[PDB]
């Protein structure tokens, strides 16, 4: 009675997935699954009053779980994540979120039970196994506070005797700039001899954070940068070579 | 009398394998490996009534399936990521798919129990194993909404007077194109010093989502490009360097 009523029930199953629209065969090889799958587990558990030696079953059940519980390791580690991300979760919908070990840049759109669905930058879906997410660092961007200008000026060797003056002027322009935060770093220095130039860092941040105000505020100094260099009569230097003649 | 059904079963599977049309030789050996995983379960599961000490059965099945089920772990796992697919699969027949991981890029042709079928884009099929669809992120250009158009336009660095007139010419072509989607990101900023010239940044949508009028758009966009940059004077940048000759 108890192999009549699974056999019905999965039975029903069956239909249901068949007027659920699906191909026949499928639906047939799931149904036969489901069958053996319940047999196994119906003679396992009921082998005794008919059954056999309780030595034989104690080995096939160890045998088959264990070749079992190593074949279904990512399956359910991915919905143990998933879990995982409902109580304690990183992020929420609409945050922009990267990794510097994987590829999962984007905005993200679903959190499901298996796999996170996350919008890329070329309007792309991307499904991203949970279990990553228990593995690798996650950055949010879409949290942040500022937006940070990072540059360099690379002046010819011929220019060292205004590398200060020009190292002062920029400093004092990035000071009395409306769209900077002077409550962050902002650090101009000459750091570094090139193979062809003498650099000069830039360091700051913006106050705003939106994508389109940020890179005006970024042309808007790129250009006071060009104009202060060229005004003390320096000039950016291309790569540069010297050349021996026979 | 059970060993002699079992016999005349996998007989008539051996005849049946060989009608279908195979190798003989291999057709013999699967025959006999059947015969001896049987004749062993046998074994283990009724070594009681004429069997054996039941210390000694415990630890050679164990053995046995502990060897047999890390043996087969990939195979098991490649049909129970067949099963998920079946139940919850992010694409469907006919969807480009890809992945930043794994190179699986192409259309999906079949999707199977063990293995998923998908033609190449240069007419090839490539065969998938399941489970790599349960560790890896699959992104689904198929189901794109939009076509980007990003590049670059490298001016000389003796264009610096005229940056910002180009990136506004440029601008007010891009949001008069019939073929550009107005409700999504559109950039044009000058955004970086580069080796030998000065970067501006183009960053649109499209319409379309089909690849070649996405194509010819693009094409017509960088023609006005072209245009617009030369009919103010300046002009695109090739590599450059400053030679000191002896
Ligand atoms: C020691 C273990 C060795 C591996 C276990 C057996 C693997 C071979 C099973 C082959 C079964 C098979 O090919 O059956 C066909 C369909 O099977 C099906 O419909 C799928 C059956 C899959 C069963 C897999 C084992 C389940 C175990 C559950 C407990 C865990 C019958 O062909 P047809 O007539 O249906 O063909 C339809 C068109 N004519
Ligand atoms: C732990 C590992 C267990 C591995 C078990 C592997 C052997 C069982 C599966 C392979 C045989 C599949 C045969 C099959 O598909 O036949 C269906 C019924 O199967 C059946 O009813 C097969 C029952 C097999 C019971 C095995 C009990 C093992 C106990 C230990 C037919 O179904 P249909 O009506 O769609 O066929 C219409 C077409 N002929
Ligand atoms: C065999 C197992 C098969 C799976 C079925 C079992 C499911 C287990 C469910 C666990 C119940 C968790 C209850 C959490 C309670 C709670 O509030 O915890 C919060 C999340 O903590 C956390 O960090 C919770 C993390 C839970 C991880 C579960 C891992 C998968 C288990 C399988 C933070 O704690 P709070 O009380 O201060 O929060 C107050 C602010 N919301
Ligand atoms: C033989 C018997 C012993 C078996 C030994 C282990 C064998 C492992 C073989 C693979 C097992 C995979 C289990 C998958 C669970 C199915 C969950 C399900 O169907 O409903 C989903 C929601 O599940 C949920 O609500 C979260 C379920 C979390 C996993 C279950 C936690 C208890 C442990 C269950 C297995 C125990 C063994 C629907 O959501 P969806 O995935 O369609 O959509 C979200 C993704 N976008
Ligand atoms: C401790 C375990 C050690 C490893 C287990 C034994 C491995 C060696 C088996 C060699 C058998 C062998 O070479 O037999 C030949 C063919 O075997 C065959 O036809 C293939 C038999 C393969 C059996 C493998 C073990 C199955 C275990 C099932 C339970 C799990 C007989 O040669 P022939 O006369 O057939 O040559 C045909 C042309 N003349
Ligand atoms: C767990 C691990 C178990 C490992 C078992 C390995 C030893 C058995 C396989 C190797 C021997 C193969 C011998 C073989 O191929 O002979 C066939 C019959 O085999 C047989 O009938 C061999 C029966 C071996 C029974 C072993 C029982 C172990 C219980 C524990 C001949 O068949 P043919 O008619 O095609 O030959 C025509 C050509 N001579
Ligand atoms: C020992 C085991 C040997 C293998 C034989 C056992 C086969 C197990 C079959 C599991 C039955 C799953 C039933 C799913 C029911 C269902 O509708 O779930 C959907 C898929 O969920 C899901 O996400 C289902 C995921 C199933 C993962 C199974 C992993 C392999 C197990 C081995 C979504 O749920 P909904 O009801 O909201 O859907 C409504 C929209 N269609
Ligand atoms: C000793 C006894 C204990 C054994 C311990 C584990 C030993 C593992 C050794 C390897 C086992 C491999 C099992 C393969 C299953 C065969 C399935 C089969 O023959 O029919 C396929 C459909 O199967 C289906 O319908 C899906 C079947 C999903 C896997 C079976 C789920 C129950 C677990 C069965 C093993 C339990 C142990 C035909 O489809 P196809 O693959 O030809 O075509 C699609 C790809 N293009």
């Amino acid at each position: 009675i108890l192999t009549i009523k699974l056999f019905l029930l999965i039975n029903q199953f069956e239909k249901q997935q068949i007027k659920k629209g699906r191909d026949i065969t499928s639906a047939r090889i799931m149904s036969r699954i489901i069958k053996i799958t319940i047999i196994v587990v119906l003679v396992l558990l009921y082998g005794e009053h008919f059954g056999m030696s309780l030595s034989g079953l104690l080995t096939f059940g160890g045998i088959g779980g264990l070749a079992v519980g190593m074949a279904g390791k990512d399956i359910l580690s991915n919905f143990f994540s998933g879990i995982m991300l409902y109580f304690d979760r990183p992020f929420s919908i609409g945050d922009w979120i990267r990794s510097p070990d994987r590829n999962i840049e984007g905005t993200v759109a679903e959190i499901g039970w298996r796999i996170t669905k996350i919008t890329t930058f070329d309007n792309r879906p991307l499904y991203v196994p949970n279990s990553l997410f228990s593995s690798i660092s996650v950055e949010n961007p879409g949290r942040m506070t500022n937006r940070r200008i990072t540059t360099t000026i690379g002046l010819r060797y011929e220019d060292a005797a205004k590398v200060g003056v020009i190292v002062e002027a920029v400093r004092e322009m990035l000071k009395n700039h409306p769209a900077i935060d002077q409550r962050q770093t902002l650090l101009v220095y000459f750091n570094q001899f090139a193979d062809s130039s003498l650099n000069i860092m830039v360091y700051c941040f913006t106050k705003t954070t939106v994508w389109a105000e940020w890179l005006a505020a970024q042309q808007d100094v790129y250009l006071k940068i060009i104009d202060i260099v060229q005004s003390h009569g320096a000039d950016f230097a291309f790569p540069s070579q010297t050349l021996y003649m026979d």
